[PDB]
């Protein structure tokens, strides 16, 4: 199966650079304005019973387009709000906001417009000491993107009000922010990791060329995923956290995966293979592993599809996309331009600066030169990879649980995760409009309101009477633990406001009423939804609270069936890469331990808080869409770093060394070479860790934590310990799963012609 690519890439190698490369650079020409098409929404559970609420509201009561845009005025130097010159001056310029931009406005509602007034809720939307007023400016739009393109639109003009005197917050202001952190975070990683991944590559390949063709790989890797994903937003709606998440993990793997297929070709050169038999030697391993590494994170991701909240699908696809999409490019155009090449791969390298001489410089052109030459594999084996590995082979027992110890002790910080719902406190807290935001809060509280809702729907259309709404009421005073404002139970549960964009229809009626405590959410929502609905009547419990706990309440139920699908689909392709049982289970044990350990070290530094001060961000409860999101990323590159490390053991043991040479002979191979690759990744990774949003630093870390526990901790010693411990048990499998796997043409896994070199 991939001798036959093997041969056929080299052979047919000036008919596939053009078309893979001319179709990933026109889907990248296509995608770059994918921004244009994603959609903000995607984290609520949509079959759930709190979004057919929030739609049925919608659409008989009206949009509630009152907490779009608030605005705090403040009039300049000491005078109150009730200034009349300041009125009038903040009025008209109020006036020509809304004018000018009457298809983004429908217009501005306040005290400040009817400033002499009676209704005790206007009046309180002043401040007591007459320094502060607000006001709504509702937004023209039919779903949340185009209010968000109409806020942006509006956003110049709306911030030189009142000489600047005014501070946004609201709905689209936080969104606002919230998106353009995607734009900033994109902007760091094309302008800051980028040459540090250049660095790293230069300094694990020591050649211009050899160094930039994984580049080159990884870059029409984000272009076409990119276009790929541009053309699925065609279709159904995608996230706009599609294209970080390309560049954030797609752009690491796929210089990973190009970055193997590289020094394997220059190792088959070194041996002395020419080039058709290097690309061929190079694709039966190195590629097989790339393909077999992608085939994990796609089957680590599709669990993901199993979720209802679209943001999850969108991500999915776009890893989906992007690691077939590198892995695809890595065997056949970086194959082919290394066929094309050859010796030339390793022509432009450190010797360049020597012979220009602009002698501590010419001495240290040779030093490194001499660093990254062509090395050998018997000088390899004795070098730090293979010295270290013997060490820790000798006294197995005193790395394993040294380390499996601590690495349960790092898991104990598990058990206070808390999970939560996006707010203003994803941002910074010196951010601008987070401090908009809190200053709204504190200036006019009681304004934010977050009410469960019950929405009734009359099973015949007919008109909802009284004593429906009457006895709808009673019960759901007999559920404890809502507001109580006036103290009168007569004036609790009262009918949501309708708007002029509502049905109007007598047959559903909304009631809503704010609980006290949020931390009851779930126990009042699991409470209204046992009510006794009153006859005919259907009852829904609706709401932001209820969005929430609805949407951790979807994925904590879903949660085991991913994971046991992640752990068989996993440790399945793991015997089909290897030819082995125990190893398998033996990776999976080492995947699990990683991912807890790592979400122990994720919980405290983000929920408990170690770290936060330094860092800038708020502890808090993280986003319950991305638990799964983060599980089986770091699922899947534990997995693909388990397989670059053991493909090389696996391919030695079969070649007839023992246990303890196929390690040393593994381990040595691919220790600079995994180095390097979990170096470039992390490079990536830490580009993201400065994002304002603090959902994104949260996954770049533990992406951050999982590589260095995974290539440090993992890779050098704690994998060959524990297979020194199994022994002969490591390569084993039974000749009923063998049969299996060579009957699929993926049993090669062992390099047997030898010849010609």
């Amino acid at each position: 199966m991939f001798a036959w690519w093997g041969r056929t890439v080299y052979q047919f190698r000036y008919i596939v650079i053009g078309v893979m490369v001319a179709l990933c650079l026109g889907g990248g020409v296509y995608g770059i304005s994918l921004g244009n098409h994603v959609t903000q929404s995607g984290f609520y559970d949509e079959g759930s019973q709190s979004v057919a609420a929030s739609l049925i509201g919608d659409e008989v009561y009206g949009r509630d387009r009152t907490s779009h845009v608030v605005a705090i005025l403040t009039p300049p130097d000491d005078k109150k709000v009730t200034d009349k010159a300041w009125q009038k001056k903040v009025t008209e310029e109020l006036d020509q906001v809304v004018k000018d931009h009457e298809d983004q406005i429908v217009g501005w509602v306040g005290w400040l417009k009817a400033p002499d007034t009676t209704d005790p809720t206007v009046s309180a939307m002043k401040t007591q000491d007459l320094r502060h007023t607000f006001i709504s400016i509702p937004l023209q739009g039919d779903d949340d993107d185009e209010i968000l393109k109409n806020y942006q639109v509006v956003e110049p003009e709306l911030q030189q009000v009142n000489g600047g005197d005014i501070r946004l917050a609201g709905l689209n202001p936080l969104a606002s922010e919230l998106t353009g952190t995607i734009g900033e975070d994109q902007k760091r990683a094309e302008v800051a990791a980028i040459p540090l991944v250049a660095v790293v590559l230069f300094f694990v390949f020591g050649t211009v060329i050899a160094a930039a063709l994984p580049a080159i790989i990884g870059g029409l890797a984000i272009a076409g995923a990119l276009g790929i994903m541009r053309l699925v937003a065609e279709f159904t709606p995608v996230h706009f956290f599609a294209q970080p998440v390309v560049t954030l993990i797609g752009l690491g793997i796929a210089i990973d995966y190009g970055l193997f297929i590289v020094s394997r070709f220059r190792e088959e050169i070194a041996e002395g293979y020419d080039t058709e038999a290097a690309v061929r030697r190079t694709v039966m391993t190195s590629g097989r592993t790339v393909v077999f590494s992608a085939v994990i994170i796609v089957a680590s991701s599709v669990p993901l599809l199993l979720f209802p909240q679209g943001f999850l699908k969108s991500i999915t696809y776009a890893i989906i996309a992007s690691v077939m999409l590198a892995a695809i490019l890595s065997i056949t155009v970086l194959a082919a331009a290394l066929a094309i090449l050859g010796p030339r791969v390793d022509a432009l390298g450190v010797t360049t600066l020597l012979k220009i001489p602009f002698f501590s410089r010419r001495i240290i052109d040779w030093f490194a030169e001499k660093t990254q030459k062509t090395k050998t594999r018997e000088e390899v084996e004795r070098g730090f990879w293979g010295r270290l590995v013997n060490v820790v082979m000798k006294r197995p027992i005193a790395f394993a649980a040294p380390i499996l110890v601590v690495m349960v002790l790092l898991i104990i910080p598990l058990g206070q995760l808390s999970l939560g719902g996006i707010s203003e406190k994803y941002l910074p807290p010196d951010n601008a409009v987070r401090q908009s935001q809190e200053q709204f809060d504190k200036l006019f509280p009681g304004f934010r309101t977050e009410p469960l809702t019950l929405v009734m729907k009359r099973e015949d259309g007919e008109p909802i009477t009284d004593a429906q709404i009457a006895d709808m009421r009673a019960k759901a005073l007999t559920v404890s633990g809502f507001t109580d404002p006036d103290n009168d139970p007569e004036k609790m549960w009262k009918e949501r406001p309708a708007n002029d964009s509502g049905s109007k229809d007598p047959s559903v009626r909304v009631i809503q009423n704010g609980l006290e405590n949020r931390n009851d959410a779930a126990k009042k929502i699991d409470e209204l939804r046992a009510l006794q609905p009153p006859h005919g009547i259907e009852v829904f419990v609706g709401g932001t609270p209820a969005l929430e706990q609805d949407s951790i309440h979807s994925l904590f139920d879903k949660l085991p069936l991913m994971a046991l699908i992640l752990i068989v689909t996993t440790t399945v392709l793991m015997f089909l890469a290897f030819g082995s049982v125990v190893l398998p289970i033996k990776a999976a044990l080492m995947s699990a331990l990683t991912l807890g350990s790592t979400m122990g070290i994720l919980t405290w530094m983000f929920v408990d808080g170690h770290g936060s001060g330094l860092m800038n961000y708020t502890p808090q409860p993280l986003m319950a869409p991305m638990i799964g999101l983060i599980i089986a990323v770091i699922w899947g590159l534990s997995t693909d770093y388990e397989v670059f490390l053991v493909s090389r053991m696996v391919e030695a043991r079969e070649r007839g060394m023992s246990t303890a040479e196929a390690i040393r002979i593994g381990t040595a191979t691919t220790g600079r070479l995994i180095t390097g690759a979990a170096l470039i990744l992390a490079v990536v990774a830490g580009a993201f860790v400065f994002s304002d949003l603090v959902m994104m630093k949260y996954l770049a870390f533990g992406l951050l934590i999982a590589l260095l526990l995974d290539a440090t901790i993992i890779r050098m010693f704690l994998v060959p310990a524990v297979m020194k411990l199994l022994g002969d048990d490591c390569w084993w499998a039974p000749r009923w799963m063998k049969r299996v796997q060579e009957k699929l043409g993926l049993g090669e896994t062992e390099l047997p012609d030898e010849r010609k070199r």
